């Protein structure tokens, strides 16, 4: 349902340039909040901190 949690693992480091982006390190665990609105960017939430923002789509491995 609409509260289903969708997990991912970060595969590459990424340093945000804009405020809407999320700095991430390879191996970081995330929740995938929105993989539909943008073609090349997903809105993710870090499991350690709750900090959220856009990350390159191809950097996130969806996992269970």
């Amino acid at each position: 349902g609409a509260m289903a949690k969708k997990r991912g693992i970060v595969q590459y480091d990424f340093m945000a340039e804009s405020q809407d982006e999320l700095t991430i390190k390879s191996g970081d665990k995330v929740y995938i909040l929105d993989d539909k609105k943008s073609k090349d960017w997903w809105m993710c939430q870090l499991v350690d901190s709750g900090k959220s923002g856009l990350v390159p789509a191809q950097f996130i491995e969806p996992v269970r």
